[PDB]
């Protein structure tokens, strides 16, 4: 893969993963594992959200893509998705800002640019 | 995609995708959503496997591809893999034979054969 | 590949692919051969063009993809390309208007298509 | 791409990509332009090969690939090859060995690892 690593569901700025991606680049991403956004026995989260047992509202403990501030869904993971902003590429556990205190495990995420950018002429 | 559909929890032989995958070939898979392995409230499962506050047997519950009447690992997906085996492509919740009456929902799940076999000669 | 198949050069209307793309998809093309764009012996020309010891004008006699009535140039092949038009993939010998009836030959040419327009969001 | 440059026609070595590929690798080559194998007037090459209006023995005058010394054919260009050795790209104007005193020009090379080696399991 062009980025493999870990994406702390504490870590409420993301993860870096110094991939600068270009607007018309397309990524592939699979996102691996379990985290916890809180305490409780049943605030368990896959990259695609809370488990159904205890919802949270939408988009909040998923995985994320974060390029230039502005955020993109990821989940589980993405196939050949076309990027519209430039920025690097920061994954994020996309809690509620100000409650990561009570977090904890990690995501193990894999990213691929399938192409940069580069239009027919 | 190339193959994009329900694969079902109850469904113990899983579910065809009709894609002849052939050795060499390469594949990328993503799986999401969420599935019942029993009727108990903590009997979930990701693509990835159970929920971990109650683990089953390594692999059990698991998103798994059957091609050639051989198991591979998925779960959540994988990027650019190579198909070892000649064959259909399956894919199957990987529950305990036998235990599958309990289970219910589905997840869903996206293929794209990312090349065929063709060497450089 | 998605389409395999031979372009001739004394095809003033190109050669259908039957594919049918969408603004945002990417491709590949690989072209290999030789044709002739006149008679003479020195009128020869590869996907990328006349050979450079009798010139013609820019694109002509070259290998082009047309798309909605818009010509981009191939040549010898691109590697992942975005596509800015809808419309079927139609693959021509760029010759002169009128001038087709004194070629002959055709390319081998491969087409890949390497993912289909979906944004991130 | 994954590596861009100039193939030189009076490198009797090759040129070095720097790309390390290994057995079970995915590449993608596209080669634009035109040298000369010969001073005479007639002697032009495109990747393919030697233009038919002269044509020299079989393989001659072509753009190959070098890894772990033994060669593959390239021309015009591959799409989603599949790498059978390990060891680096090197890309040759596979001239007759002792004659590229009288060679000029260079091919403009794009190469593409499309995959990275990794079997389902
Ligand atoms: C409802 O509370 C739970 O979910 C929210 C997000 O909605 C926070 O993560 C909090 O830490 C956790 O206990
Ligand atoms: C421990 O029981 C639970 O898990 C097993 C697999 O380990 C079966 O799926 C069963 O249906 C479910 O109730
Ligand atoms: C100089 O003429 C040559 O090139 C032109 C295009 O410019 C036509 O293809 C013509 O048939 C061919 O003989
Ligand atoms: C027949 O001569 C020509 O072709 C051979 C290869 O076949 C050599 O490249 C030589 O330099 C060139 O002049
Ligand atoms: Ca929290
Ligand atoms: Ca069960
Ligand atoms: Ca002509
Ligand atoms: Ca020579």
């Amino acid at each position: 893969s062009d980025w493999s690593g870990s994406v702390p569901a504490n870590a409420e700025n993301g993860k870096s993963t110094g991939l600068i991606l270009k607007q018309g680049d397309t990524i592939s991403v699979v996102a691996h594992g379990w985290v916890k956004y809180g305490r409780d026995n049943v605030e368990w989260a896959a990259p695609d959200g809370p488990v159904p047992n205890n919802p949270q509202p939408s988009s909040i403990a998923t995985l994320v893509a974060k390029i230039a501030n502005k955020k993109f869904a990821i989940g589980n993971g993405v196939l050949h998705k076309t990027v519209p902003v430039d920025g690097e590429l920061i994954l994020l556990f996309n809690d509620v800002p100000g409650t990561f205190g009570d977090n904890s495990g990690e995501f193990q995420v894999e990213v691929i640019i399938e192409s940069r950018y580069s239009p027919l002429k």
